[PDB]
């Protein structure tokens, strides 16, 4: 039969899964980082192979991949001559896209992935699009690390008397593990550039603003917003009036509920993710070669 | 007959000039780097004692020194105990301190630095105050990196789609010479942590708001204004009416303007510079062991 091998290519793991032409299961399997920028090309390519060749238990037929990194037509043209060495028919998209196609099954749509960064992935059924998703300084409005970012800088302002202190000070001090502005100053020689540690710290907010504290919970407005107004966007720009929302910021209550309310006030509907990236990544080859979605899902 | 060295120690050079405790001057010296974060805590203080030396031809009775980097109690900590090598009497101050001292001639007052970074330095007749100046990710709110990050950010919304091209658009690609998303996203894998080259941009707000563009001059309004509260909640908790303004973005009309348009709100009187930190030093020296400031300024 047709071996068929969706893969999530990430920053810090690569998962696949194999099924055949007729929605059965035939194994899966991991392996490292499928993100170049994080482990090299060749590291990254060899990866994904080894995550392929485990649960495909041999050669795959059909490759179909969400790869993380790909966020210039240069990183594509380094990328796409190898990953096609992976298998027969390979199939490349972003990392976003198979995780829109997860919820889509292959059809038109939106996804908001607001994690460690953020952005906002369409289809429109023959072009995919999108907007932001281009790094923690230039984008990501509204993602772990902006609303990190923003806390740490609140805290300052409040360690130099400029305003009150709140739930948020000893919530944020807790996370990097740091007791006061002198420890705070040392641990930005060598953190600032620490993106994951930056963005832990949207937990803390999270945890000040279910406690009441509006600072914390202004900063979750503002970010929700800024990426909400995108999200609506690229949503009446495809033709869709409902959004995909998906990744650990949505695990805050307050983050979600702003989040909502600006969509419900714009008329677009939303749903959580419930389907894994890889299972959008075989959709992605299904849609390709031919086979039925429905004997998959 | 007193030898005594002002010293400006900065994170690109080191500038000394020497005196006598009757406002004659002896002589002037440059050297590397002073901030210990730039070239290590050896190198520094190597660069510090070169300039002292080359200032006052040979040893120094007194020294008088503002520094970059000393921004955590770790610093100091740090820094002190060989700086305090240099000469029999040391006196050490962060750098933004003896800006101010350099204007307010050791007496009470407040000084906004605003260049590629950003702190607001106080003094109240007892002690030494400061509001931000901690680093580009956690403050130096309205700094020129501040204001080159907004413009990244907005150039990138641009080219998304989400807001119409402005004349800032094409200042910002020129700048850091990009001509796409492409090329920008390639730019951001190599430049994202090299803070001089952010901050570069803000020259490119400057150009772009002084050819009208509203997208420019809210950048700067709203650098200016955010810095400018800072400014006015230490000169009134020192109790001063006057503050000073120093820094590269002050070199922008539009930010300059603004700036002095929230002061003035609040019944603030502004002033730019006048005289170098060096010489700023050397009064902190002057305060320090009683030599007359007047002989020295006039
Ligand atoms: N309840 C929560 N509230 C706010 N932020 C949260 C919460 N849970 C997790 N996060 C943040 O979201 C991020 C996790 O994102 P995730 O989507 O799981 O991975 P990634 O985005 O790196 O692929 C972390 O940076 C974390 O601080
Ligand atoms: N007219 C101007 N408009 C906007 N920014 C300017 C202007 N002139 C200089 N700058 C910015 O200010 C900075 C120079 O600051 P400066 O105080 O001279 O040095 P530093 O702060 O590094 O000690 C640069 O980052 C530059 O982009």
């Amino acid at each position: 039969m047709m071996i068929i091998v969706g893969v999530d290519a990430g920053g810090t793991k690569t998962k696949a899964v194999a099924y055949d032409c007729e929605g059965n299961f035939i194994g899966e399997g991991s392996s490292g980082p499928g993100n170049y920028h994080n482990v090299g090309l060749t590291r990254a390519i060899e990866n994904i192979k080894e995550a392929v060749k485990i649960a495909a238990k041999g050669e795959a037929d059909v490759v179909g991949m969400g790869v993380a990194g790909l966020d210039s037509k240069f990183d594509w043209e380094n990328f796409t001559p190898l990953a096609s060495l992976i298998a027969p028919k390979v199939i490349i998209q972003h990392d976003g896209v198979i995780a829109l196609f997860a919820e889509t099954l292959g059809e038109p749509g939106v996804v908001v992935i607001a994690g460690t960064g953020s952005v906002v992935e369409g289809y429109n059924g023959k072009e995919f699009l999108r907007v932001g998703g281009r790094g923690w300084l230039l984008s990501d409005d509204g993602s772990a690390y902006w609303v990190g970012r923003k806390a740490l800088r609140k805290v300052l302002k409040m360690m130099d008397g400029l305003e009150n202190k709140t739930i948020l000070y000893n919530k944020v001090l807790k996370t990097i593990n740091v007791k006061d502005l002198d420890e705070l100053v040392m641990w930005s020689y060598t953190s600032s550039c620490q993106i994951d540690l930056v963005a832990s710290i949207a937990k803390a907010v999270d945890e000040a603003a279910n406690e009441g504290d509006t600072v914390a919970m202004d900063i979750l407005k503002q970010g929700a917003e800024l990426l909400a107004s995108q999200a609506v966007y690229l949503a009446r720009k495809i033709g869709t009036n409902k959004v995909y929302l998906k990744g650990g910021m949505f695990r805050s209550n307050i983050y979600h509920k702003f989040f909502t309310l600006y969509l419900e006030k714009e008329g677009i509907i939303s749903d959580l993710g419930k389907r894994s990236p890889e299972i959008g990544a075989v959709i992605l080859a299904y849609k390709e070669v031919g086979c039925d979605i429905k004997k998959l899902i």
